[PDB]
């Protein structure tokens, strides 16, 4: 009885400045044990899609994805990320395939 244990990692600066350049690193890992060619990986900002990529994941394997995200309005932003959100394969934890970063945009 195999099942798949999806989860995703966000990783970079906590606080900005304002229409500056940021570069924020998602590991996305399995730890089931079993590979999954269904596993969706998106990142939302305050809920708003910012993008998304599609990939594999074998026994434990891992895939490290970056991206460049220029924050042109000052305040807090939120960036998620979110794996088979299509929900195809049932999973060890259901809770895993979520991940939260809190992020302050500044004028400074």
């Amino acid at each position: 009885m195999e099942f798949p244990d999806l989860t995703v990692e966000i990783k970079g600066p906590d606080v900005v400045g304002v229409n500056k350049l940021a570069e924020y690193e998602v590991h996305v890992k399995n730890l089931g044990g079993i590979g999954v060619p269904s596993t969706k990986v998106r990142v939302y900002i305050n809920g708003t899609l910012y993008k998304n990529w599609t990939v594999s994941l074998g026994p434990k394997e891992e895939k490290v994805l970056t991206f460049s995200w220029t924050p042109t309005q000052e305040g807090m932003y939120r960036i998620n990320a979110t794996v088979d959100e299509e929900n195809t394969v049932v999973e060890l934890n259901e809770n895993n395939n979520v991940a939260t970063f809190d992020v302050s945009v500044v004028l400074e």
